[PDB]
Formats: C-alpha cells, sequence, structure tokens
C-alpha cells in the first residue's frame, strides 16, 4: 500500500490516464478486463529468455531480396569490429550465425551496433538481421563493438419474451426546433431491430417515460449487440451514446442507466461504436433508460457464387448474394476468401442461425490449414465483425506472424481494437502478449497506446487498461526509459506551446522570440532532464544534451521546434547531431497511418525485388495535437530549390534541381546515383501517393536529399486536379517538354511495377485504407473510402491498368506547372 501506491502514480504518469480512477463507468468491466489481463501478462513474462528480451535481437526470416543480394561479391560481408580503438576488420559469409564470428574471432587473431542500443545474437544468420539489411541497402559498412551483454535482472517485474427499453427522458443542462431518441440494436454496423419515441418541445429537460418494445427476441440477442440510442434534432442527429445488451459476464444488461452522451461535429467513425461515456459531465446531454427484462451444385450458380467471392472487401451484398452465400456455405469454407463476406451472411438477430453459424465455425480445417492472408485476417477484424468467434478466428491467424510483421502491422491492430465489443478481448490479448515477448514491438505499443489515451475520451479508458497491463510486466528497465522519455515530452512540450503564443500567426521568428526560446532550453538542462533519452520514433538511438545554438524556432504558422541533440552513445561513430522536431499544430495520429502504409508499400515491392526508395521519416504521436518527427539530414524542399534561384517569384524554372544534384554530389559516380535515387524515389511516392489520394501536393511539402532521395511530408495538411506531382523539373532529372528519354523510360517502367505489385495485393490496401479513415481520420463517407478501387482499377485486367497509370503521366505533362503554379496563388 505503501509503494503501490508509489507505483500506482509512477503508472499513471506513464498512461497519463488515472485507470484506477471510477467517475466515468457504470459497470465493472474496464476493472475486470485490468483483473482479467493478470494472467496473460504473467504468462508471458513467465515465458520470457530472459537474455534474449534484453538484447532484443531485431531479426527476420524473408529471404535477402535480388536487389539486395547484387551488391555482394563472394559471400563476403566486412563486419568492422571494434575494442577501444582497435579497430579489426572480418569477413563473414551470409550464413554465418553472430556466435560462429565469435568463435572465429577468438581463434583468428556478444556484438553491438556501434552507437545504439542494438545487439547481434541469438542462433540467427547475420543476413537475417534487419540492421545488416539497412547497411546493405544504403551501401554502408557494419561497425560494431564487443562487450559484455546487459544484465537480464535490470528487467525484473514487481426469454421468449421480446426485448423492452423504458426511455425516460434527456437532460441537457444548456440549449445555448423539437427532438426525438431512436434506440437501435446492432450487431456490428447492422441494425437488426429499431424503434423510435414521439417528439417532444426541445427543452433542459425533457421526459417521455415510454417503452420501447422491439421485435426481436430477448433469446435472440446476440453477444456484442449494442442499444445504440440517438438524440435527433427537428431532422439532424445531435448526441448518441451505446450500451452492450449482454454485458461481460454473458448477463442481460438491467436496471437505471443515467448515460452521459457525445456531440456530433457536422459515416463511419469508430468513436461512434464506443461503449464509453462522455466523462464531462457538467456541459453534456444525459439519457436516463430502464431495463426491466431478464449435395451437389449446379454450375451456373458455383460461378454466381465464385463471382461473389471473387469480388473486392468494398463491393456490398445484394440480400441474393447472401442467400447464396449462406446457403452453400459448407462449399464457402473451403475458400477463406469467402469468409467476410461468408459470416456477413448471417442473420445474427436469430440464435438459430448463429447456432448453425458456430457449427461453422467447428468444422475449419481449410481456414486453419490455409496460409496467413493479412488483408483478409484484418477484414474479420473491422467494424463489420462484432463476433467473438469470428473476430477470435482472425486473431488465431496472427498468432503465426513473426516479430517482423507485427511491427508492420502494429499501428492498425492497435487502432482496431476500437471495433473490438468488449474492452478484454484475443486482440487486445494478442497486442500485450507480443508486446511482452519483444522489447521493440512493446515501445512502439506504449507510444501507439498514449498516442490514443491522450487525444480519444471515446477510448482512451480502454486503451488505458491495456497500457497498465503492458506496464506492469515489460521490466523495470524499461519503466525507466519510458519515464525519462515522458518527461522529456512534457518538458520540450511546455516550450513549444509557451513560445507559440510568445508571437502572433502572421508575424515572423524575430530577435524576442530565438533568445527566448534559447533561454529556456539552459533552464531545462540544467534541472530535471535526463542525462539521455531513448528517441521515440527510433528506440535504438540514445539522445544527450541540447546542442543549444542549433536549435531554433522555425518560421511557420505552427512554430514549431527544430531541436537537435547529442548522441548519448560515446562509441558512436560520428558527431552528427539527432535532429527531432517538436510541433503542437496538426493532428500526427494521420500522419503515422500515412507513413505506415508507405513501410507496408515497401515491404509489398520486397516481395518482388523492388526497391522505391521511400523516406517513411519517423513520426510519433505524444499528446494531444503534439508530437515530434525524425529530421532527414541534408534535405531540402523542392520550394526551396526553386528559391535559390529564382526568388519567391512563382516563374517556376525546369533545369534547377540538376545543378542543385550536380551542385551537392562530389563525383560524377555520386550524380548518376543521385538520379538514379531520384528516378525510384519520386516513381515510388508517385504511386504511393495516386493510390491513397493525396498525390495533387504543393512543392513545399515535397522533400529530396543531397544524395536525391526525394519524400513527401506533412500529410496533416491535405488530410484545377492532377493525379500526382511530376512537375516538369522533375522530367528534366529524366531528362525531358514532351518526349521520351532513357531515364524517362525507367521511370515508367519503375512506376508500372510498382502500380501492378501493389494491385496484387489490393484487398489489403483497401481493407488498410478503409479502416485508416474510420479509426484515424474525423474528415468518412463511403465515397471518400471507396476512392481507392478506382485508384486500384478493381476490376481492369492486368494491361489496363497499366495503360490507365500510363495516361495519369500525361496528366501530370500536360498540367505541367498549372496546378503547381496555383498552389503557389494560394498564398492570398
Ligand atoms: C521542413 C523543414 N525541414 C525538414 N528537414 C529534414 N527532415 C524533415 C523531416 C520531416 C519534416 C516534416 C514532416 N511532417 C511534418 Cl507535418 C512537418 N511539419 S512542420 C513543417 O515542421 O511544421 C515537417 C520536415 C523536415 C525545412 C525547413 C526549412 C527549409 C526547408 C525545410
Amino acid at each position: 500500500s505503501e509503494e503501490s501506491q508509489a507505483f500506482q502514480r509512477q503508472l499513471t504518469a506513464l498512461i497519463g490516464y488515472d485507470v484506477t480512477d471510477v467517475s466515468n463507468v457504470h459497470d465493472d468491466e474496464l476493472e475486470f478486463t485490468r483483473r482479467g489481463l493478470v494472467t496473460p501478462r504473467m504468462a508471458e513474462v513467465a515465458s520470457r529468455d530472459p537474455k534474449l528480451y534484453a538484447m532484443h535481437p531485431w531479426v527476420t526470416s524473408k529471404p535477402l531480396p535480388e536487389y539486395l543480394w547484387k551488391k555482394i561479391a563472394n559471400n563476403c560481408i566486412f563486419i568492422v569490429i571494434h575494442r577501444s580503438t582497435t579497430s579489426q576488420t572480418i569477413k563473414v559469409s551470409p550464413d554465418d550465425t553472430p556466435g560462429a564470428i565469435l568463435q572465429s574471432f577468438f581463434t583468428k587473431m556478444v556484438l553491438r551496433v556501434c552507437g545504439r542500443d542494438e545487439y547481434l545474437v541469438g542462433e540467427t544468420p547475420i543476413k537475417n538481421f534487419q540492421w545488416v539489411r539497412h547497411c546493405l541497402k544504403n551501401g554502408e559498412e557494419i561497425h560494431v563493438v564487443l562487450d559484455t551483454p546487459p544484465d537480464p535482472a535490470l528487467d525484473e517485474v514487481r426469454c421468449d419474451r421480446k426485448f423492452r427499453v423504458k426511455i425516460r427522458g434527456i437532460d441537457i443542462p444548456v440549449l445555448p426546433l423539437t427532438v426525438f431518441v431512436e434506440a437501435n440494436i446492432q450487431h456490428g454496423q447492422q441494425v437488426l431491430c429499431q424503434r423510435r419515441t414521439s417528439p417532444k418541445p426541445f427543452t433542459e429537460e425533457v421526459l417521455w417515460n415510454v417503452w420501447l418494445e422491439f421485435s426481436i427476441k430477448i433469446k435472440d440477442l446476440p453477444k456484442g449487440a449494442l442499444l445504440n440510442l440517438q438524440i435527433y434534432c427537428g431532422v439532424q442527429l445531435l448526441y448518441y451514446v451505446n450500451l452492450l445488451l449482454i454485458d461481460h459476464r454473458f448477463l442481460l444488461r438491467r436496471g437505471e442507466y443515467v448515460l452521459h452522451m457525445w456531440q456530433i461535429s457536422g459515416s463511419f467513425n469508430a468513436d461512434k461504436l464506443t461503449s464509453a461515456t462522455n466523462p464531462d459531465k457538467e456541459n453534456s446531454m444525459s439519457i436516463s433508460i430502464l431495463l426491466d427484462n431478464y449435395a451437389e451444385m449446379p454450375n451456373q450458380l458455383r460461378k454466381q457464387l465464385e463471382a461473389i467471392i471473387a469480388t473486392d472487401p468494398l463491393n456490398p451484398l445484394t440480400a441474393e448474394d447472401k442467400e447464396l452465400l449462406w446457403h452453400f456455405r459448407y462449399e464457402s469454407l473451403k475458400h477463406p476468401k469467402a469468409y467476410p463476406k461468408l459470416f456477413s451472411s448471417v442473420k445474427w438477430g436469430q440464435q438459430e442461425i448463429v447456432a448453425k453459424t458456430y457449427q461453422l465455425l467447428a468444422r475449419r480445417e481449410v481456414w486453419d490449414q490455409s496460409a496467413l492472408d493479412v488483408g483478409l485476417t484484418m477484414q474479420l477484424l473491422d467494424c463489420n465483425f462484432s463476433d467473438e468467434n469470428v473476430r477470435a478466428i482472425a486473431v488465431q491467424k496472427l498468432e503465426s506472424l513473426e516479430d517482423d510483421d507485427v511491427l508492420h502491422y502494429l499501428l492498425q491492430l492497435v487502432q482496431a481494437v476500437k471495433f473490438e465489443p468488449y474492452h478484454d478481448s484475443a486482440l487486445a490479448r494478442f497486442l500485450l502478449k507480443r508486446g511482452l515477448r519483444n522489447k521493440r514491438i512493446g515501445h512502439f505499443l506504449f507510444w501507439f497506446l498514449r498516442s490514443e489515451i491522450a487525444q480519444s475520451r471515446h477510448y482512451q479508458q480502454r486503451f488505458a487498461v491495456i497500457l497498465e497491463a503492458y506496464l506492469r510486466g515489460c521490466g523495470t528497465a524499461m519503466l525507466h526509459d519510458f519515464t525519462q522519455q515522458v518527461q522529456v515530452i512534457e518538458m520540450l512540450q511546455k516550450v513549444t506551446l509557451d513560445i507559440k503564443s510568445l508571437s502572433a500567426e502572421k508575424y515572423d521568428v524575430s530577435s524576442q522570440v530565438i533568445s527566448q526560446l534559447k533561454q529556456k532550453l539552459e533552464n531545462l538542462q540544467n534541472s530535471q532532464l535526463p542525462e539521455s533519452f531513448r528517441v521515440p520514433y527510433d528506440p535504438g538511438l540514445k539522445a544527450g544534451a541540447l546542442a543549444i545554438e542549433k536549435c531554433k524556432v522555425m518560421a511557420s504558422k505552427k512554430k514549431p521546434l527544430w531541436l537537435e541533440f547529442k548522441c548519448a552513445d560515446p562509441t558512436a561513430l560520428s558527431n552528427e547531431t539527432i535532429g527531432i522536431i517538436f510541433k503542437h499544430g496538426d493532428d500526427l495520429r494521420q500522419d503515422m497511418l500515412i507513413l505506415q502504409i508507405l513501410r507496408i508499400m515497401e515491404s509489398i515491392w520486397e516481395t518482388e525485388s523492388l526497391d522505391l526508395c521511400l523516406l517513411p521519416y519517423g513520426c510519433i504521436s505524444t499528446g494531444d495535437k503534439i508530437g515530434m518527427i525524425e529530421i532527414v539530414k541534408d534535405a531540402t524542399t523542392i520550394a526551396k530549390i526553386q528559391q535559390s534561384t529564382v526568388g519567391n517569384t512563382g516563374a517556376f524554372k525546369d533545369e534547377v534541381l540538376n545543378h542543385w544534384l550536380k551542385e551537392k554530389s562530389p563525383t560524377e559516380e555520386k550524380f548518376q546515383a543521385a538520379v538514379e535515387r531520384f528516378v525510384y524515389s519520386c516513381a515510388g511516392y508517385c504511386v504511393a501517393t495516386f493510390v491513397l489520394g493525396i498525390g495533387d501536393r504543393h512543392n513545399d511539402n515535397i522533400m529530396i536529399t543531397e544524395t536525391g532521395n526525394l519524400f513527401h511530408i506533412d500529410f496533416g495538411h491535405i488530410l484545377e486536379r492532377v493525379p500526382f506531382v511530376l512537375t516538369p523539373d522533375f522530367l528534366f532529372v529524366m531528362g525531358t517538354g514532351k518526349k521520351t528519354s532513357p531515364h524517362f523510360q525507367k521511370f515508367q517502367d519503375i512506376c508500372v511495377k510498382a502500380y501492378l505489385a501493389l494491385r496484387h495485393h489490393t484487398n489489403l490496401l483497401i481493407i488498410l485504407f478503409s479502416m485508416m479513415l474510420m479509426t484515424g481520420m474525423p474528415q468518412t463517407s463511403k465515397e471518400d473510402i471507396e476512392y481507392i478501387r478506382d485508384a486500384l482499377t478493381v476490376g481492369k485486367n492486368e494491361e489496363d491498368a497499366k495503360k490507365y497509370f500510363l495516361d495519369q503521366i500525361e496528366v501530370c505533362r500536360d498540367k505541367g506547372w498549372t496546378v503547381q503554379f496555383n498552389w503557389f496563388l494560394h498564398l492570398v
């Protein structure tokens, strides 16, 4: 109790929410969930190799791509091993395990990367480490240092009756029309049954005091069924709130309830699904209710069926389709691609059908046998699927994911916890397991959970319980890491928002500001700022002290901070400072998602030996409209390269890039590479942005490295037309008006390969894009979500798609500077 409450403070300061608080819950669910998550926490904590956990070797079973193979001579990889300053080069083969390399080092005469908490340990071949593959791709040498493994002790752990509901009335404290209440019984996002009250004049207190008798029987209520209470005006929806009709102990909800309701701001938004109630009881609308009750197959049908099974995830099912899928459900089980369609053809408001559906879930040889399809697995974890067991088979497949892929899918998986009916779920538990098993995963699980907790009232309660359960088993080592980080974030937060209000949005940075900033940065160091702190978007990097002279406020309207830090690691093999941008202004949950998709797109292209050279820079959301961003070194915008010669006077030149590239590459050998890198990076960002529908961008939101690597930024803003940015300046680097060239040919090659590669995972991209808009972008209608199928040319064959994209290139060359110039004209 003495140091159980001191701990519960520690946990609360990390989470950013008090889980033990019971001021905004009307049942035992959050607490029961906390209780429930001890077993799975301890099961994974107990079954945890102390040494492999402590060194968290980042490894992958995927094959070395063909583009990355073809920079190896004769099984030669030169690992430069260090000790104090006695550097020594060793040739090893791709199959050589790190242990063998140590055995043949002491002979011929544990590893850790230089400047990083990243170890090359365990029974894995050297080629199957991600740090190695990173160095190979960027064309760099693999310097390590031999030191003793860190102590694993540091990671120590501490009725046939119809359903009926009385609508007593609603209570809005202050109005500054007529209203009616609508009560829906929902499962997934299909309304089973629906009843409505009569309208009454809108007062601070309306009382109906009426029984809404539904048709559906009480026995036919499925688990995961919501009572969705909605208030309408007079017709517009004003407030909403949800209540699990079947509670977490399989008990029908009964008794008196006074629910504080969520407001509407004028869609598929996952906040609309939440079982949480509005915590702001003072200002929010309230509602008061009472629950008193307590063979063969014809060939033409097979082809109608297979036509349905083949269709995309956003292609709706007619009732004709659904009767067919249902009737031939045992035939539909043999195809895993049918499963979302099939379980969406179930009448969930009938006990008999659900029973049969559960018999259908008893009989799953093929699903279990089948290879992991994440696109298909993911479909079963969205808003459409409320059934505990339908969802749980999906999580089953996720079990077989390796840590590499879990990282790929972690953000979208954390978002999908919102679609879960109950706080305690297989997915919730899955995440807790994989975060406790792996520190890299657990580091990112922390911030992703903290992200939502910090700016989601609808889901902070559920997430906070999950985060608390992670924190209680992640090990004293990391509790300290997370503490140092949080401290540093919250400290640098104060500075950013305080500095932002010290100057007007119209006025730029002045003598007033730069002095004030540098003053505060000096105050913070000598106070209670930790020596080092692990960089959230790259937990390998320990960051040290502020290089205060290099820190500044950026001439923006958002006044973000350009911060630079010394590497706290002494064995770091350079003095290049760690650059981080702190920014209040935009919501970086949107950017995070977009970047996560970019990485998924890189891994899709890796399956077909393609490198399209994207820079998904690090970007974490830390709190409410605050986050930080990785600074890409030696990088500028396309706008500034235009300004460098011309000025701030439109009139865009074509040859101003090539000069900049020839200016910033010492050798012609490197210029060739800096054009090669540009042609890929450009093409990758052309394809990627087109499909996502964020291709039409200002060119100060497009950046480039001095090594030619192009990359888009600031997806917050975007979230007289052109598919994507392919300006005449880019085309001159390719070597073009309106004619072809050696490099522009390979641009169109690379592009088409990239476009067609993505279309091979049409269903994955569609389900991720849908989920992204539902969990991530409050700014969504069906037509927003059903944009992607058009961009991915669903239905069209291989050839029409190849031609569809080439046409989109020709809109860019026909528009030239017209659209980009209109973007500059948006300075009035
Ligand atoms: C732009 C800034 N420089 C940079 N240099 C390197 N890497 C960066 C990486 C990411 C970003 C970045 C990514 N997403 C967002 Cl939402 C933002 N938002 S903002 C613009 O800070 O308000 C920034 C900027 C970077 C610069 C200054 C002056 C001149 C030329 C560019």
